[PDB]
């Protein structure tokens, strides 16, 4: 019933999440994103309700797709024999920030700005399903370039948020926090905030704060680029060296910076068309 259902077209990418494709709903002709990922290689096993074994991402997708919000959703998936198949909405047209960055540079703080809050709302809106992503970074966000909406996007090495510590971690390095760096282990939250702190960075300056081991563990932030005396200032806080130093999603959102954020349509209609 899958190949018949949709229809495959050309390959967006692959790597270490395996390989996705663009595709079309036949049923209507809904644009989908049709993941494959192999059995071997998922290292990270869950269960739904009515009790099946499943990839976790599979279960943190569904846990995440109820209702609206910036996460990209889980429509449907399949088993194969050595292959899960995960079916996605896919925007159209869309862009993923890597890219867009990659292309324009450095971002102006106010498209950063309006950026960075849908991220952090998306971000609130995993953390209360349940869902903590991992490995939140530029070519995890995709831009619809008309509504100016960003989703997050690959939550294979996501898991379930809980409140004691972890001591496992897939995500990026250059995005992982010095306390998984020094101890191999973090808290969900502050190692989240601290990502996110990478990710502000990357946004406003075009590049990332911090290429090895040593530069994260000393967490000393030089700016590259002109950056106002308020960007700079979030970025260091998220950044804290110590976890407990970092501000909370409320802290952040509620930030001088913060303030006075562009709405995603009037975003795409200044910056995107
Ligand atoms: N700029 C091209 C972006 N291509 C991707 C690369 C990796 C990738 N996997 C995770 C990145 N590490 C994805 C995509 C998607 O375009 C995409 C999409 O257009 C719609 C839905 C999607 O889920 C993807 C997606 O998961």
């Amino acid at each position: 019933p899958l190949e018949s259902q949709y229809q495959v077209g050309p390959l967006l990418g692959s790597g270490g999440f395996g390989s996705v494709y663009s595709g079309i709903r036949v049923s209507d002709n809904l644009p989908v994103a049709i993941k494959h990922v192999e059995k071997d290689r998922i290292s990270d096993w869950g269960e739904l309700p009515n009790g099946t074994r499943v990839p976790m991402e599979v279960v943190l997708l569904k846990k995440v797709s109820s209702g609206f919000s910036g996460v990209i959703r889980l429509l449907d998936w399949f088993e194969r024999p050595d292959s899960f198949v995960l079916i996605l909405e896919r925007p159209e047209p869309v862009q993923d920030l890597f890219d867009f960055i990659t292309e324009r540079g450095a971002l102006q703080e106010e498209l950063a700005r309006s950026f960075f809050w849908q991220v952090l709302e998306a971000v609130r809106h995993c953390h209360n399903c349940g869902v903590l992503h991992r490995d939140i970074k530029d070519e995890n966000i995709l831009i619809d370039l008309n509504r100016g909406e960003l989703k997050l996007i690959d939550f294979g090495s996501g898991a379930l948020l809980k409140d004691t510590v972890y001591t496992d971690f897939d995500g990026t390095r250059v995005y992982s926090p010095p306390e998984w760096i020094r101890y191999h282990r973090y808290h969900g939250r502050s190692a989240a905030v601290w990502s996110l702190g990478i990710l502000l960075y990357d946004m406003v300056c075009g590049d990332i704060p911090f290429e090895h081991d040593e530069e994260i563990i000393r967490g000393q932030v030089f700016f590259r680029q002109r950056v106002s005396s308020e960007c700079q200032h979030l970025i260091r806080w998220c950044l804290a060296l110590r976890p407990s130093d970092r501000p909370t999603f409320e802290e952040i959102q509620n930030h001088p910076w913060m303030q006075d954020v562009l709405l995603p349509q009037e975003t795409a209609e200044i910056h995107l068309h």
